[PDB]
């Protein structure tokens, strides 16, 4: 049926436009869903075929938006998937149900991931600690009120600057007696000498292990190598991408300068050439130790996930 | 009089012999009185010959004991004293132009420099509340009366916790923190093999030491190399808690013997047996810090930076003494 082609579209649409959802792994199992309705609904001869049509709406899905990377890498792990069924089919016929099976067991793997995370938590956590986290992730959010249930201790988020939503997440936290305390974005190096371990959320983690982490991480991870204080990168294992670092700018994404500088300002703004950019570069050479749904990693091993997660030659999709 | 002679052998008996007496300015405070004793029991009417005099103990003294840098520097100062009150009333030779107004005067002048050697540890004391912020972690090292002081005065306003290590070779840590907790600091001991780990959680890192050289490096008892170094890895601010007699104004690497091995008996002690023949045992028990690492000096003027140490040379002994 061509509402395989609504489906196509209204998800470009609502991925161009507006932010939904807000926890990333509901855009993940949205984009696993509509591929598998793409992987089922649509005639193919040989898997070649479904390679090719898979990476031509993975192109149109990620130059639809290519700082929300999340969907880009979720249709590179498809790709791989087939690849795996193809080759055990081959060292034409009924491979279709074996690869929506093993997209079906990809999303029961990625339903549980907050709890993997969560439960492997508490061990890094130690009592009386203070830790500092950026901005408002799902993850840490978890990761923190969960094992604040055994152990107690604090937690010095940072209102990130252009959205508050630190806010958000100290009012989530501090609803669970956890000693969240709110410090506005710029005095973050005015504690950082205070703090024992930073656990910061993340939007992509390149294959070095660079992650790209809301506005005012870089900064935090610095802030951080200069007193060396580890920064704990609690991002499952569908927040990874093959993509290196280059991305001709279009690695940041710049949101509308109404944020920083209000539209109800005066003339200043025909000369002032504001910027507001949300997504900050994080060297792999800051980051101490990755907690991915399967367990903990040093970043450099990072790399090592990309060969079995993503196939090497679709990198460019 | 005869009895200065015995006096000062005494002395210097001591000093070869075993610390006397043991707390630093104590020491600082016999050697002025001592030094104060030639400037009334001795045969000059120069000011010439009286520093060849001082030169003429000052060099048996800081020949007895190497790293007994106080009495060193503390005749520096009286040379010091010397040279600027002869040059204040008569004034590049020295001559006897005048006579006992300028002994009047360098008694009067010691005297007072004695009194600020007495009081010191108050002045730090009360320079200690602008610093010691409440709910920190203070990690000592050893066992510096000064630094002791300083924290039991910032503690009767505040709360903070206070990790401190012991030294290894032999162990006075135990009393520092023992002296500490009868004043209810909620202090942690523990060997100085744990700087390292025990590190990541300090706030502040506030380290007493034997003497400050002219580079702001200085000669502190052993293990707080390694505890500034790491305290500098953490990157936290360390607190060098030193009065201004202190410091000796020679330089790192000009001087053999920084250290002070005492008898490996500590290390190893001799009921081990045999393989006491083949092993080369050190007691090293002072380690010399470097500059860089280093960060605010706390003497009894205020806090300093170490590259405002160098000016203070220049303010406290003369460039011509710097050999004693």
């Amino acid at each position: 049926g061509s509402e395989l082609s609504e489906r196509i579209e209204s998800f470009v649409e609502t991925l161009k436009r507006g932010g939904g959802p807000r926890s990333s792994e509901e855009m993940a199992r949205e984009t696993l869903g509509l591929l598998r309705q793409i992987i089922t609904d649509h005639r193919w001869s040989n898997a070649g075929e479904l390679m090719e049509l898979i990476r031509r709406e993975g192109r149109r899905m990620t130059a639809a938006q290519p700082s929300e990377t999340t969907v880009g890498n979720m249709v590179r792990r498809v790709l791989k998937i087939i690849r795996e069924e193809y080759g055990r089919l081959h060292g034409y016929a009924q491979l279709q149900s074996n690869i929506i099976e093993a997209i079906n067991e990809l999303l029961v793997e990625l339903e549980g991931t907050m709890e993997n995370i969560a439960a492997q938590a508490l061990e890094h956590i130690h009592s009386n600690e203070v830790i500092m986290t950026i901005g408002f992730s799902r993850t840490v959010e978890a990761f923190l009120k969960e094992a604040a249930r055994k152990r107690k201790f604090h937690v010095i988020v940072a209102e990130c600057a252009p959205f508050c939503q630190g806010h958000e997440m100290a009012v989530n936290l501090s609803k669970a007696g956890i000693e969240t305390t709110v410090m506005t974005d710029a005095a973050i190096f005015a504690v950082m000498s205070r703090v024992n371990k930073v656990i910061i959320g993340t939007k992509t983690i390149l294959a070095n292990g660079a992650l790209r982490a809301v506005t005012g991480t870089h900064t935090l991870a610095l802030a951080a190598k200069h007193h060396s204080t580890p920064l704990i990168v609690c991002a499952p294992m569908f927040k990874l991408s093959p993509q290196f670092p280059n991305e001709e700018d279009s690695f940041h994404k710049f949101v509308a300068p109404e944020e920083v500088l209000p539209f109800t300002e005066g003339d200043i703004l025909e000369k002032v050439s504001v910027h507001c950019p949300v997504f900050d570069y994080v060297p792999p050479e800051l980051i101490t130790l990755f907690i991915s749904n399967i367990g903990g990693n040093a970043p450099s091993y990072i790399y090592r996930l990309m060969s079995e997660l993503y196939h090497p030659d679709d990198h460019v999709l």
